[PDB]
């Protein structure tokens, strides 16, 4: 009955599949175009739902056609959005994406602004006993640090079988987000963050960044087509190769698929080695199809 | 009380204003992004409305969030959409547009498909006495030829002050569309069509293509920043220079603005020379602002 909660961003992705990258100053038909619910935390809710886990999303929405599409899509997947922060006004962000079918490239034109992120005041109203796992996409670090501290104070009063497991994603190389390294039992660190901090390989990143994580936590670093690596308190450097499809056609959300699949596998009691393998398997399969529905 | 009717395409334009053309395989914020009702005939209704003429739109829509946005926008402008053909199913087309603020470039990723165009059976239900002018965007020529013939049969029974004036646009270089040359009192021919038919200047295009238009009609050929030219039955080659803004920032719909402004000026009894001038003035002003609302 307990759900998995993901806190972070939801956007509307308008995805244009093309057979060649558009030439500036021209008009040309795409191969296909679709509206797709996006955002890191939102995409991980999609994959968790497809994998069979009841999950909830916490993010910001503003009234309009965009939010109406997103709410209906959330409902279709069975993702709980009762804790979404509804802003009085604003523009729900929309990403225009160009997916080149010929070379597998992914180009994202991101919205110029975002709605205000979920506040710690917002998060304080959440009944934490509803959830066995809470994943936070690193965005507004000062507010999210307070959220993570609230979960720690909650867990201090709970016995072992009723503690809420926590994971965080640190994807953008913004110094403020690095306060999140010291929270959660699993920390997903992006390749962009690793390179920004001076590491040019997943193995180097784990060795160099492990001192930042909380006592007993596991650091996870996915490295695109090179697979994914992890380092936990037992001191073993773990690695899974990627599972590339015969033809890479859609990598948008592949990292979100990896994140959700690792969470799913760990929530079912699997080892980090198996969860890393499972995450690359599901994410690699996703890269060979459009959207997420085909991962099954 | 009589309105102007434009028959053709409506699409949803998602317009991304950027400071540099997006690099393939990257993510980057735009300067701004907006939803804008688009399509040639639909854009001309917008400009006609802003210029103060009551107008109506005839096109195809299908249920969904896209049509809901478009219908509300039509309503905001006061454009009558009672004769829109509502399809039972389908995807209302959406164009993803990249507008480079630095060089004024316009890149359009067009939807892969379109809804079925308005049929001659659809158009037969329209009360032609409602309209003093009917403009047809050349799309499904075999059906639109029947529409134009119906207007001719209607006008044959009307006295001089009650005849419906007709204009056509021939924008795409598709051979089937060239059946429309012989219909209407004003024929807008695009630069792309002129070059496809072997003419590299507006003046050459008018001289070489005038034999195709109906007896007494005027052929109009706009040539982007070179202005616009026209040739009517008096035999005088007319030309207006363009009226470029201090900085060209948004040319999407500039041709639709020119078309509507020429129609507007002619409907108010002005000469072709003045209507050509007026069309370049309004379209040139449009090129210096986003969307159409600022033309005033
Ligand atoms: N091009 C690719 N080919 C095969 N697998 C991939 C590819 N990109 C990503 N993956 C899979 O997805 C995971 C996450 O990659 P990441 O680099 O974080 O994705 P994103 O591009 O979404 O940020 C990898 O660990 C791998 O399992
Ligand atoms: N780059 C530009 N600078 C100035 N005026 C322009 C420009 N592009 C178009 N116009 C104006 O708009 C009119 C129509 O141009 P056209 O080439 O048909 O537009 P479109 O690019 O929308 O097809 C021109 O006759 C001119 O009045
Ligand atoms: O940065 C936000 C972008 O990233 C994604 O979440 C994919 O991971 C897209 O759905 C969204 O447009
Ligand atoms: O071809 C259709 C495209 O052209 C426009 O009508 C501009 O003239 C756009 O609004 C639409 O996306």
């Amino acid at each position: 009955e307990k759900q998995i909660l993901c806190v972070g961003l939801v956007v509307l992705d308008i995805i244009n599949v093309v057979d060649k990258y558009p030439e500036e100053d021209t008009d040309r038909r795409c191969l296909s175009q679709r509206w797709q619910r996006g955002g890191n935390a939102s995409n991980s809710c999609t994959v968790l739902s497809l994998l069979g886990a009841r999950c909830a999303f916490m993010g910001s929405l503003a009234p309009g056609h965009v939010a109406d599409f997103l709410v209906a899509d959330f409902r279709q997947r069975g993702v709980d959005v009762s804790q979404v922060t509804w802003q009085s006004q604003g523009d729900t962000p929309c990403s225009c994406c160009i997916v080149n079918n010929s070379n597998g490239s992914r180009t994202i034109i991101l919205y110029d602004t975002n709605l205000p992120d979920v506040s710690a005041k917002d998060f304080e109203k959440v009944d934490l006993t509803r959830f066995k796992w809470i994943h936070i996409e690193g965005r507004n670090a000062s507010e999210q640090v307070k959220m993570l501290q609230r979960i720690e104070e909650h867990n201090a009063k709970q016995p072992l079988p009723q503690k809420v497991r926590v994971s965080v994603e640190i994807e953008k190389p913004r110094e403020e987000l690095f306060q999140l390294f010291s929270y959660g039992e699993v920390v997903f660190v992006s390749k962009d963050v690793a390179k920004h901090l001076g590491f040019q390989s997943a193995v180097e990143a784990l060795r160099g960044l492990y001192s930042r994580v909380k006592k007993g936590a596991t650091l996870v670093c996915a490295w695109a087509e090179e697979g994914a690596d992890a380092l936990g308190p037992d001191g073993q450097l773990l690695h899974s190769d990627a599972f590339p499809p015969p033809r890479v056609v859609d990598t948008l959300g592949a990292g979100d698929t990896f994140n959700a699949s690792v969470i799913f596998s760990l929530s079912k009691g699997n080892s980090m080695q198996e969860a890393l393998r499972f995450g690359c398997q599901v994410a690699g399969k996703k890269c060979g199809l459009q959207g997420f529905d085909g991962i099954v």
